C-alpha cells in the first residue's frame, strides 16, 4: 500500500494518482521524502504538511487549462498554503502577487477584483499554480531548493503535458524558463520576465492573460474569467 499511504500522509486527491504514482517508485523519490521528513524533525517547515499538496485538491488533471510555474513557497508563517503565489484571504498581497493582480486588471478592465490575494477560484478553474520546490525552511528563501522536489514536480508536469496537448504555460523569469521547456509546437508557451517589481520590465505590462484566452478560443477551449 504505497500510493494509499502516500496519499493519506499528504491528503492528495485521487484524481492525480495516474500522474504521481509512477514517480513514487523512482529510488530518487525515496531520498526526497526521507530528506523532507528529516527537515521537519529539525526545523519549522512551511507550508504545513496537509497543505503541501493542496494544488491536487482544487481541480483534476483533466480540468487543467493553464500552468503557472513558481520557485518556492512564501517563507513567513501564515502566507503559503500550497498554491504558487496565493496567500490566504486576509493576508495582504506580497510584491510579486500585487504585480500579477495589476496585470490582470490592465488586461481585463471589467474583471471583478476582490482585492484579496487568495487564488483558490483560479485553481478550481483549472489554473495550476505550481512551485517547482514545494517546501521551505521558515525565514530562508530557497533553503529546500536542492532536496529534490524539482525533479518530482518536473515528472508530474511531463506526464500532465503528454496527457493533454494544447496547454498554456506561463513562464515568468529566468528560473521558470530554465526549469520547464514544453514543446512550443504542441503547447502555447508564454514567456515574460519575473513579476517582482525588481525586474527591469514592469510586470503590469504583461499581456499573457489575454493571449492565453485567445489561444484557448482557437482550440475551442472555454476561456478563463481572471477575476479574483
Ligand atoms: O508560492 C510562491 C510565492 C512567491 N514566489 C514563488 O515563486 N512562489
Amino acid at each position: 500500500l504505497d500510493w494509499t499511504t502516500f496519499r493519506r500522509v499528504f491528503l492528495i486527491d485521487d484524481a492525480w494518482r495516474p500522474l504521481m504514482e509512477p514517480e513514487l517508485a523512482n529510488p530518487l523519490t525515496a531520498h526526497l521524502l526521507a530528506e523532507y521528513n528529516r527537515r521537519c524533525q529539525t526545523e519549522e517547515v512551511l507550508p504545513p504538511r496537509e497543505d503541501v499538496f493542496s494544488w491536487t485538491r482544487y481541480c483534476t488533471p483533466d480540468e487543467v487549462r493553464v500552468v503557472i510555474i513558481g520557485q518556492d513557497p512564501y517563507h513567513h508563517p501564515g502566507q503559503a498554503h500550497g498554491l504558487a503565489f496565493s496567500v490566504r484571504a486576509n493576508v495582504p498581497p506580497p510584491p510579486s502577487l500585487r504585480n500579477v493582480l495589476a496585470a490582470v486588471k490592465n488586461c481585463y478592465p471589467e474583471a471583478r477584483m476582490s482585492g484579496h490575494g487568495c487564488l483558490e477560484k483560479w485553481a478550481r478553474d483549472g489554473v495550476l499554480l505550481l512551485n517547482t520546490t514545494l517546501t521551505v525552511k521558515r525565514g530562508a528563501a530557497a533553503s529546500h531548493s536542492r532536496i529534490g522536489w524539482d525533479r518530482f514536480v518536473g515528472g508530474v508536469i511531463r506526464r500532465l503535458a503528454a496527457r493533454r496537448p494544447g496547454l498554456v504555460f506561463m513562464l515568468w523569469g529566468t528560473h521558470a524558463q530554465n526549469a520547464i521547456r514544453p514543446d512550443p509546437r504542441v503547447h502555447c508557451v508564454l514567456k515574460f520576465s519575473h513579476p517582482s517589481p525588481l525586474s527591469k520590465v514592469p510586470f503590469g505590462t504583461c499581456q499573457h492573460f489575454l493571449v492565453a484566452n485567445r489561444y484557448l478560443e482557437t482550440r475551442s477551449i472555454s476561456p478563463i474569467d481572471w477575476s479574483v
